[PDB]
């Protein structure tokens, strides 16, 4: 007969699994707690909104209407669940702290900012970017208060983003970096040197630095590192993330090795009827096997479908991730699939590397641009183990690139696939094909 | 020791070749007979160079001197190969035999001729090889061209139109079929490129054309339906292989009307290849032989013919008929069958047709972009994908690789694939697509 499902959190995992669910089991009671008022929203596209390319209710797929009215999921908005137990729920709402019972729960909780443990992190004008309030948040800031020096605190992709969207706005941005690079910690050097020779041009990159305070009157004025002193009306954190853990503790939900929520392929807990789908959950590797967590939408979005399926009785594997990631600073693409140089030596593979330039189109049509890929291959079964794109029109190369890994493709595999060729489109020597060729398969 | 490899053409099949052949075998005596000026050349590049966007020079890669000095290889220009038979080869001044060892040829293809009056007049050509790219800017500079008349619905009528309606000139299509691109893509995807093309583009569906006429000069075309006033005429009515030569060694000719081959792209005459828009090949998902005169698999083919032929065996799994072109700003492509192609093959099928956006709505320059799928109901793999609208390319591509590969639905859904919001929707159209379909289990 019927049974209550409870799901904690509003994004993409959460939303993704409520409407699996009851769309497989419509006479079933579907309960959304999510502790802000958006729902279906892009984090993702914080980094736009603030640069001003869209307005803030853009970042809102649907009308939460249409989950409640049209599609059936008893949605709470400003519901904060603040206790969780085998087979309850506490929660927060009109103010009002009630209870409600659960036979499948979902933890689709999501991960927020790591804190760095700096004085005066709290000032006015310290900022965040993780959810849509956060945006409202520094655009309601530059209106009351004048803003010019902006500092970045961190060379993840968000930094590089938020990076972005202040350039583009005519502010003198300052990025601080632990590291010797950018995004040292995803791509190898080659790739990353390609970006940061832009990067360079339009930011103040200050490599090998470690932040140790923020000063301000009422509200931040400066940055204070261990080389020198940085003007900012403006701070942007975003030095990693972590997962929301803390009310799966309470459950005593199994954490995987990553720090986030162990599943397995039908994204089940350790705790039967409980599952974890998106930015919270950890993963697996489809080339490794080893459990990992890559907190980012297409997965969470799939991880919350599954797990649905599954609550509703339809079986259903997700096989896991291949770590497929892109972004952009300004003219210049950068992203990956599959294994880096670096995790692929982590991993014990005996592993041959290729480095090359390419164009975008051939000398005879116009507009070629630069494009650069980086290849992994297992040197004893010829297998790619990934790949890194930066330049321009890397989208075809890193999904098709991401298909290939899924099916396990060999270097002379991929030389065979049947690619599109057009003078208006690319080279009549695809770039992922001249990777290919590059390595030449053997033994 | 050492073997006399002589290649016939010198377009991308013929050069692949020899480099390969030359690369795996420096002691090997290589030669290549072609009949043009023109080497390493891209005939895909032509719309391009007449609608003005490229210099006629850049249709070619590398100096012949590249081949010759660098790579070594014997490169004979404006030399046609006349004769053929059993070890030896005829060609053109001057008229002269060579002997050889391996043949391959690199011969391409050539377009079929109409055989409607006054296709000889001035004015009247034929888009095939670089030097009607010459001819056809040249008679523009001596004569004033206004209106220009197009025969054909295939691709290459399509990038031709674009090409003269890109500078101002009135064009009209004249097509057999009951719409564009009949023969390789369904209805509901070739419409979408339709209604655009027949705003720039004077489309005439259903026609046949009977005459062409003039003076010494081609000035009006004529059909079953009306006239059309013309100064310049692009015949664009499909393509045939060049197999003549062939024929003179015993060649084996295919179903298709190109020369078989195997995997090692072998013909049926021992120490004989064939590469490139000449041959015929197999198809990836049918196995059914099939010909597909396109440049990367005239590539591929020329780089495994000269592997083989050099004692390194190699070999072409075949092709997945994967295609793009672009009307102004309509972009289309297919990879795999169409719905017509997976019923002619007998395959109980399933489709889905869908719209959906290059962006999320909270990026700006979101555009539409449609998808057709065909699926096989026994199997749930993909038999093809057909895309229409903007950006295409990763779709297609990616497509493409799970072709290779036999993906089902439920392996192309979960395929992970990338997302930021300046790239794509946060689902991609391609996993939508997948989605749409659904598998389904007995
Ligand atoms: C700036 C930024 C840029 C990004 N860019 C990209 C990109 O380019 N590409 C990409 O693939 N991914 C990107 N991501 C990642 C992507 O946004 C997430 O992976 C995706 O939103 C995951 O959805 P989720 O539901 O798992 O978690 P989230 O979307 O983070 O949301 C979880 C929700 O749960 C709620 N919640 C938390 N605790 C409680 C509680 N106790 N009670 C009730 N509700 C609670 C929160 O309010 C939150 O709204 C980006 C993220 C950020 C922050
Ligand atoms: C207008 C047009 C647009 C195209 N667009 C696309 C596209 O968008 N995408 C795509 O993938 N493909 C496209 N193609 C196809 C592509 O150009 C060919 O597949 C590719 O050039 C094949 O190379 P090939 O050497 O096999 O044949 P070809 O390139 O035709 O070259 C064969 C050569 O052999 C020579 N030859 C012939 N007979 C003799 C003889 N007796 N002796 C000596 N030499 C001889 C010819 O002079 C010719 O140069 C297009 C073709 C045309 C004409
Ligand atoms: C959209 C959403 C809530 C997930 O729910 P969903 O209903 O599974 O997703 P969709 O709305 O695409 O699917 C609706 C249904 O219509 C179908 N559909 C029909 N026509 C379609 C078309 N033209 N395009 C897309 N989907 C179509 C879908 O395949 C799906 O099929 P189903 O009925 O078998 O389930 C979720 O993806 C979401 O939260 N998105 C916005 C936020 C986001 O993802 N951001 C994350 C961080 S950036
Ligand atoms: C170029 C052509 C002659 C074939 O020659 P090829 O040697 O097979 O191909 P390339 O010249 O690209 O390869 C040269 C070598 O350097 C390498 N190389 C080429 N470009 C490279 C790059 N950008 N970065 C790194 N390495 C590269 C290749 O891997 C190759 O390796 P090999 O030494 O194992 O052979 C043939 O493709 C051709 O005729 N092209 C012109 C025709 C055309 O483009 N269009 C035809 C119809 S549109």
């Amino acid at each position: 007969m019927k049974k209550k499902v409870v799901i904690i959190g509003g994004g993409a995992a959460g939303m993704s699994a409520a409407s699996r669910v009851k769309r497989l089991k419509p006479e079933w009671d579907v309960k959304v707690f999510e502790a802000t008022e958006w729902v279906s929203h892009a984090p993702c596209g914080i980094p736009y909104v603030v640069e001003g390319l869209s307005t803030p209710d853009k970042l809102m797929a649907a009308g939460p209407e249409v989950f409640i009215k049209k599609r059936g999921i008893d949605l709470h908005l400003n519901a904060e669940v603040i206790e969780v137990d085998t087979g309850y729920v506490r929660v927060r709402e009109n103010g009002g702290e009630k209870s409600y019972e659960w036979d499948y729960l979902v933890f689709a909780n999501g991960a927020s900012p790591q804190v760095p443990a700096i004085e005066g992190v709290n000032l006015k004008g310290v900022f965040t970017a993780d959810l849509p309030p956060d945006a409202l948040a520094i655009r309601e800031y530059m209106e009351k208060y004048k803003v010019e020096n902006v500092v970045i605190i961190g060379g993840g992709y968000i930094g590089i983003e938020m990076a972005e969207a202040f350039a583009a706005q005519g502010k003198n941005v300052t990025m601080i970096v632990r590291g010797e690079r950018v995004l040292r910690r995803s791509f190898d050097k080659e790739v990353t040197d390609i970006l940061e020779e832009k990067l360079k041009k339009h930011v103040n990159l200050r490599l090998q630095e470690i932040t140790m305070k923020i000063e301000g009157e009422e509200r931040v004025e400066k940055v204070v590192t261990d080389a020198g002193e940085y003007k900012a009306e403006l701070v942007i954190l975003a030095t990693g993330i972590k997962p929301n853990i803390e009310l799966a503790k309470q459950l005593g939900v199994r954490i995987g090795e990553t720090g986030a929520i162990w599943t397995n392929e039908k994204m089940q807990t350790s705790v039967e009827n409980v599952y974890a789908a998106g930015d919270v959950a950890e993963t697996r590797h489809v080339i490794t096997g080893r459990r990992v967590w890559v907190p980012l939408a297409p997965a969470g979005n799939k991880m919350g479908y599954v797990a649905g399926s599954n609550i509703a009785g339809k079986e259903l594997h997700f096989p896991g991730v291949l770590g497929t990631a892109v972004t952009k600073f300004m003219d210049v693409e950068i992203g990956k699939t599959g294994l880096t140089e670096m995790e692929a030596l982590k991993e014990g593979y005996d592993v041959r590397t290729a480095f090359i330039k390419a164009s975008t189109r051939p000398a005879y049509y116009p507009g070629g641009r630069e494009i650069w890929l980086k290849g992994v291959v297992d040197n004893e079964t010829n297998r790619l183990l990934g790949v890194q794109v930066v330049g321009s029109d890397i989208l075809p190369r890193i999904d098709t690139a991401a298909a290939m890994l899924m099916a396990g493709f060999t270097t002379k595999d991929a030389f065979f696939t049947d690619l599109a060729y057009a003078p208006p489109f690319a080279p009549v020597w695809d770039p992922l094909i001249v990777l290919a060729r590059v390595l030449k398969f053997l033994e």
